[PDB]
């Protein structure tokens, strides 16, 4: 909730492509490799619906719960799988 400030930590770099996967539907979205777990909610976030506290990323195994960690920190490449596990099951959502 705000705290956003824009920040360019590297503009000689590649922004990766990562394969978000939702229990519904799937799509690619173009991400920073230093970009944090929070920066990837926001993003998702702003393609889907659901609200960046209730969607968990699951990548290969690991929870990246750690929203103040980056995705280097875990060791994201491209054509990574991103597994999003809602963590909403009292009002069901596609």
């Amino acid at each position: 909730m705000g705290h956003h400030h824009h920040h360019h930590s590297h503009a000689a770099v590649r922004k990766i492509h990562v394969t978000v996967k939702f229990p519904s539907k799937q799509f690619t979205v173009e991400v920073d490799r230093t970009e944090t777990v929070s920066s990837l909610k926001d993003k998702i976030h702003i393609v889907e619906n659901t609200p960046i506290k209730r969607m968990q990323l699951y990548y290969s195994g690991i929870e990246l719960a750690d929203d103040y960690r980056n995705l280097n920190e875990y060791g994201i490449t491209e054509f990574s799988e991103i597994v999003v596990f809602l963590k909403s099951i009292n009002r069901a959502k596609d």
